[PDB]
C-alpha cells in the first residue's frame, strides 16, 4: 500500500508508482524505488532527501537523467539504474556525481559511448555495463578511473580487443575484467598491457578454440594475471603449445569446465608450476595419459566430476586412465572424481599422491563389485583422512581391504548393495577411524567380533540394512567404549539382549525407530522385560518411534539423568505407570503423538513437564472428565512451553457429550 521505513532504509518497491514520494522522513540514507513506473527523476523532488548514500531506481522506464540531481545528493555512493531506457549518455550526465563507488547500468540499450562520460568518477570501484549493445571497450580518450577494481562488460557485441581502446586504465589495478558472452575473434598485439595491473580475466561462453586460445595466452605473458576462466569456450583439444604463453605468469587458478574436451595432449600444463586450483568438471575425456598432467606440482585442489566420457553400451567406448597418471601432483590435498564410468582401480592408480587428505569416489565406477586386499594398494603412502565410496553397487568386502589406510578417519560405504556377514577382518589396519557409514545396503549379519579391530570408533550408522544377529552374546558393540552415535533404525528388529549397550557410558544419540521391539517391554515376556537402556548416563537423544509399544516398565528410563529429547510417537500407548519419568531432570522435548492416550495425570507427567521447551501430544483420544484431564488443562493455561497446533489438534473423544470438543476449553471449576 505504502512505503515501509526501518532503520533509515525506505522500501518503496512494487507499488506501481509514477511519482517520487514527498512525505518520507528527511533522515533516510537508503531509498529503494525498484519495480515501479518512473519515467523521469527531477532534481527538485530530491531536495528534502540530502542524506542519501544509496539510490536504487532499477526496473523502471527512465530515459533522461538531470545533472543537477547529483548536486542535490552530495553523499551519494551507490547508484543503480539497471533495466531502464537510458540509451544515450553525455559528459554532463554523471559530471557532478564525484563521490560514487558503485554504478550499475545493465540492460539500458546503450550501443555507443562518445567522449568522456566517466571522467569525474575518481572514487569509482565498480562499473557494470553488462547486457547492452556495445561493440567496443573504449570508454574515454584520457587516463581516468584510477581506483576502478571491477569492469563488467558481459553480454555485449564486442568482436575485437585493441590497445588504444583499453589505454585509459593505464594507472588502474583491475581485480576483475568480465568479458563473457562476447564473440571476440581477435586479440590485437599489446591489448592487455594497456592496463596498469590485471589480476583476473573471465571469457566464459566465448567461442575460441585451440588456435585462438594460444594467441590469447601469448598476450597474457608478463602480466599480473592470477585467475583465468575459459568455461564453455569450445576447447575440444589441448596440446603442449596451447598454454605456452602462460610460462611468463604466476597463474594460480584455471577453469576449463564445460568445454567438451576430448583429448588432453602430453605436457599440456607443463607451463603452470604455480597453479593451485584447477577446475576440469563436465567434459568428455576419453583417455588420460601418464604425461597429461606433467608439471602440476603445486595443485592443491582438482575437480574431475563428470570429466570423462560416458559408456557407449555398444561401441565399448569406456574411458581409460593409465597407471601413474597422478604421480606429478605432489601437493594435491583434495580430489573430486564423482560421477564417471571408470572400470576399476589399477595397482598404481593413485601412486605419488603424498599429500592427499580428501578423496571422493562417489558413483565413479561402472561397477566395483568386490573390494579385495589389493584394491586400494596405491593409496598406501597417502595421509588419507576421508574416503567416499557411495553409489558404486559394491557387493562384497573381503579381508584386509583397508589395511593400507592407517590414517583414515571417515569411511562412507552407504548406498551400495552389500550383502555378507561382517567377520571383523574387513577393518584390519584402520587404527585412526572415527566414523563408518554403512546405511542403505542389502543385508549385514553381525557376530561378536564384527567391530573388535576398531576400538577407536565414535560413530556407526546401520540404517536400513536388514540387520541380523544383533542379539549375540557378548554384544557386537561391546569393544566400542568410545561410541557416541549409534543408528539402528529401519531394520525390523524383534530381539535384543539386556547387555546390548553395556559399557557404552559415552553414548549420546541412539536411533531405534521403525523396528518390532513391542513384546520386549510387555510384562508377560518370558524371562521378564528387557532393560536395554541400563547405565546410559550420557544419553541426550532417544528415538523409539513406530515399534508398536503398548506397555512401558516403570524402571526403563531410570539411569537417564542427562536425557534432553525423547520421541515415543507413532506407538499404541495408553496406561503409563506412576513415576516412569521421575529421573528425567534434564528433559526439554517430549513427543507422544498419534498414540492411544486417554489420561494425562501428575503422578506420571509431573517431573517430565517441569522445564520443557516443546511438547507434542497431538492426535490422541483424550478423556474429558476431572480424574483424567483437570491437572493437564490447569497446566496448559499457565505454562510458557511451546505447544504447536493446540487449538486444532487436541480433541476429546470420551464421553460422547464432549466428542470433538477441544481440551483447551474445558472447565476445571467443577473439579
Ligand atoms: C559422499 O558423497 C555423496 C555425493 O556427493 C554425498 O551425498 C550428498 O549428501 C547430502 C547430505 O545427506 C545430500 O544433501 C541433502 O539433500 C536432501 C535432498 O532433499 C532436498 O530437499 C530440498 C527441500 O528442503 C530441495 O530443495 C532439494 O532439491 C532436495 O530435494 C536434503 O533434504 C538435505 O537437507 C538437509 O539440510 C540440512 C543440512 O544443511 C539438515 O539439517 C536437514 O536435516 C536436511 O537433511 C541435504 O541437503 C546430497 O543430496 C547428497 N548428494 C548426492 C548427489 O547424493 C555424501 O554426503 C558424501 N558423504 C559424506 C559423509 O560426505
Ligand atoms: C611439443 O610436442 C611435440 C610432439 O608432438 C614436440 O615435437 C617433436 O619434437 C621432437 C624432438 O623433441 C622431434 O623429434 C626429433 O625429430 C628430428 C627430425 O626428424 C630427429 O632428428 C630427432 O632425432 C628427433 O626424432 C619430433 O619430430 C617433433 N614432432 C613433430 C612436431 O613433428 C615438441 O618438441 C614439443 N614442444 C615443446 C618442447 O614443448
Ligand atoms: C577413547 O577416548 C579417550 C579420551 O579421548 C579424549 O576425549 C575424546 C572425547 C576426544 O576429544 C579425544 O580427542 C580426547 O583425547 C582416549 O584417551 C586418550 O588417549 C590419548 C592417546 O593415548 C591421550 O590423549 C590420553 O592417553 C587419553 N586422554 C584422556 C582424555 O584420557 C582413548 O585413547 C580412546 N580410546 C581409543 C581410541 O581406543
Ligand atoms: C516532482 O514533484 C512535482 C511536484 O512539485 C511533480 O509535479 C506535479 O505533478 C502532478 C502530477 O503529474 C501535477 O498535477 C502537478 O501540476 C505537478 N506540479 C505541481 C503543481 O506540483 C512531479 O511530477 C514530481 N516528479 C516526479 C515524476 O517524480
Ligand atoms: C529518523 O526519522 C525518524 C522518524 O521521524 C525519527 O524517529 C522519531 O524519533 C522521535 C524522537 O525524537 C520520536 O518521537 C518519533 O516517534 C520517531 N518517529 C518514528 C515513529 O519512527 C528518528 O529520530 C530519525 N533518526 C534516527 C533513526 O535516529
Ligand atoms: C612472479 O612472481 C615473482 C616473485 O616470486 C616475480 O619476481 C620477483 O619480482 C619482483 C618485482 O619485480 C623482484 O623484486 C624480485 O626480485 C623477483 N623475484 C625473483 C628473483 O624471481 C615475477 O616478476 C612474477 N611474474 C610476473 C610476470 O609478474
Ligand atoms: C581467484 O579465484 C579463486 C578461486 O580459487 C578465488 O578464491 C575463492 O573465492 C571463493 C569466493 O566465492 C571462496 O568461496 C573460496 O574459498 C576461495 N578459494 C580460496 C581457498 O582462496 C578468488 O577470490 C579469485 N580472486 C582472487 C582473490 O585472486
Ligand atoms: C604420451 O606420452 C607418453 C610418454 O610417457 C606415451 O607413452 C608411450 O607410448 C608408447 C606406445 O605408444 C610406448 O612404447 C612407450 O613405452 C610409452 N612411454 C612410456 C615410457 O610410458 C604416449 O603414447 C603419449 N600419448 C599420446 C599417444 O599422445
Ligand atoms: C524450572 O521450572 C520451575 C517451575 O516454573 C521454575 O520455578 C522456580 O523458579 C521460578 C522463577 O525463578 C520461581 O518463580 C518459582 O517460584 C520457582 N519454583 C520453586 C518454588 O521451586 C524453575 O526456576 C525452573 N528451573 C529450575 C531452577 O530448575
Ligand atoms: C599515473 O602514474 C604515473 C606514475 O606514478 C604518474 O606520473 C601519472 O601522473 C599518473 N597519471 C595520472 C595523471 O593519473
Ligand atoms: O544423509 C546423511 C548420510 O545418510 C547415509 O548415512 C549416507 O550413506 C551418507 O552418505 C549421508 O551423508
Ligand atoms: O531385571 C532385573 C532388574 O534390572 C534393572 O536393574 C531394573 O532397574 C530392575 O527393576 C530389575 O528388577
Amino acid at each position: 500500500t505504502k512505503c515501509t521505513v526501518s532503520h533509515e532504509v525506505a522500501d518503496c518497491s512494487h507499488l506501481k508508482l509514477t511519482q517520487v514520494p514527498d512525505d518520507l522522513p528527511t533522515n533516510i540514507t537508503v531509498l529503494n524505488l525498484t519495480h515501479n513506473q518512473l519515467r523521469r527523476l527531477p532534481a527538485a523532488n530530491f531536495t528534502r532527501y540530502s542524506q542519501l548514500t544509496s539510490l536504487d531506481v532499477g526496473f523502471n522506464t527512465i530515459s533522461k537523467l538531470e545533472p543537477e540531481l547529483c548536486q542535490k545528493l552530495p553523499m551519494l555512493k551507490v547508484l543503480n539504474l539497471q533495466h531502464n531506457e537510458l540509451s544515450q549518455l553525455s559528459d554532463k550526465t554523471f559530471a557532478f556525481c564525484t563521490n560514487l563507488t558503485e554504478l550499475h547500468l545493465m540492460s539500458n540499450s546503450i550501443q555507443k559511448i562518445k567522449n568522456n562520460p566517466f571522467v569525474k568518477q575518481k572514487n569509482l570501484i565498480t562499473l557494470d555495463l553488462s547486457h547492452n549493445g556495445l561493440s567496443s571497450t573504449k570508454l574515454g580518450t584520457q587516463v581516468q578511473l584510477e581506483n576502478l577494481q571491477e569492469l563488467l562488460l558481459s553480454n555485449n557485441k564486442i568482436q575485437a580487443l585493441k590497445s588504444e581502446e583499453l589505454d585509459i586504465f593505464a594507472n588502474s589495478s583491475l581485480k576483475k575484467l568480465e568479458l563473457s558472452s562476447n564473440q571476440i575473434k581477435e586479440f590485437s598485439p599489446g591489448c592487455f598491457h594497456a592496463i596498469g595491473r590485471l589480476f583476473g580475466l573471465f571469457l566464459n561462453n566465448v567461442q575460441l578454440g585451440p588456435s585462438l586460445t594460444e594467441k590469447l595466452c601469448l598476450e597474457l605473458a608478463n602480466t599480473s594475471i592470477r585467475n583465468l576462466s575459459l568455461s564453455n569456450s569450445q576447447l575440444s583439444t589441448t596440446s603442449n603449445t596451447t598454454f605456452l604463453g602462460l610460462k611468463w605468469t604466476n597463474l594460480t587458478m584455471l577453469d576449463l569446465s564445460y568445454n567438451n574436451l576430448n583429448v588432453v595432449g602430453n605436457d599440456s600444463f607443463a607451463w603452470l608450476p604455480q597453479l593451485e586450483y584447477f577446475f576440469l568438471e563436465y567434459n568428455n575425456i576419453q583417455h588420460l595419459f601418464s604425461h597429461s598432467l606433467h608439471g602440476l606440482f603445486n595443485v592443491r585442489y582438482l575437480n574431475l566430476k563428470r570429466s570423462f566420457t560416458k559408456q557407449s553400451i555398444s561401441l565399448a567406448s569406456l574411458p581409460k586412465i593409465d597407471d601413474f597418471s597422478f604421480q606429478w601432483l605432489k601437493c594435491l590435498e583434495h580430489l573430486n572424481m564423482e560421477d564417471n564410468d571408470i572400470p576399476g582401480i589399477k595397482s598404481n592408480m593413485f601412486t605419488g599422491l603424498i599429500n592427499l587428505k580428501y578423496l571422493s569416489l562417489s558413483n565413479s565406477f561402472t561397477s566395483l563389485r568386490t573390494l579385495t586386499n589389493e584394491t586400494f594398494v596405491s593409496l598406501a603412502h597417502s595421509p588419507l583422512h576421508i574416503l567416499n565410496l557411495t553409489k558404486n553397487k559394491i557387493s562384497k568386502i573381503e579381508s584386509d581391504a583397508f589395511s593400507w589406510l592407517g590414517h583414515l578417519e571417515v569411511l562412507d560405504l552407504g548406498l551400495n548393495e552389500i550383502g555378507q556377514e561382517l567377520t571383523g577382518q574387513e577393518w584390519r589396519g584402520l587404527e585412526n577411524i572415527f566414523e563408518i557409514y554403512l546405511s542403505y545396503n542389502k543385508y549385514l549379519q553381525l557376530t561378536r567380533n564384527s567391530f573388535a579391530l576398531v576400538p577407536s570408533l565414535q560413530r556407526l550408522m546401520l540404517r536400513r540394512v536388514a540387520l541380523k544377529n544383533v542379539d549375540s552374546s557378548p554384544s557386537p558393540f561391546q569393544p566400542l567404549r568410545n561410541l557416541t552415535i549409534l543408528d539402528l533404525s529401519n531394520n525390523n528388529i524383534a530381539n535384543i539382549n539386556d547387555d546390548m549397550l553395556e559399557g557404552l557410558e559415552k553414548l549420546e544419540i541412539l536411533d531405534l525407530q521403525h523396528n518390532n521391539l513391542a513384546r520386549l517391554w510387555k510384562h508377560a515376556n518370558p524371562g521378564g522385560p528387557i532393560y536395554f537402556l541400563k547405565g546410559l548416563s550420557h544419553l541426550h537423544i532417544l528415538n523409539l518411534e513406530s515399534n508398536g509399544f503398548d506397555e512401558i516398565p516403570v524402571e526403563v528410563f531410570k539411569d537417564l539423568f542427562e536425557l534432553k529429547i525423547i520421541d515415543l510417537g507413532l506407538n499404541n500407548l495408553n496406561t503409563l505407570p506412576a513415576s516412569v519419568f521421575n529421573n528425567q531432570v534434564s528433559l526439554k522435548s517430549l513427543n507422544l503423538q498419534k498414540n492411544l492416550i486417554t489420561s494425562v495425570e501428575k503422578k506420571v507427567f509431573g517431573p517430565a513437564f517441569r522445564n520443557l521447551t516443546e511438547l507434542d501430544m497431538r492426535f490422541n483420544p483424550f478423556d474429558c472428565t476431572c480424574e483424567s484431564i483437570a491437572w493437564f488443562v490447569n497446566w496448559i493455561n499457565e505454562t510458557h512451553t511451546n505447544i504447536p497446533e493446540l487449538s486444532s489438534h487436541y480433541l476429546c473423544n470420551t464421553p460422547p457429550h464432549y466428542h470433538g470438543f477441544p481440551v483447551r476449553l474445558f472447565d476445571t471449576s467443577s473439579c
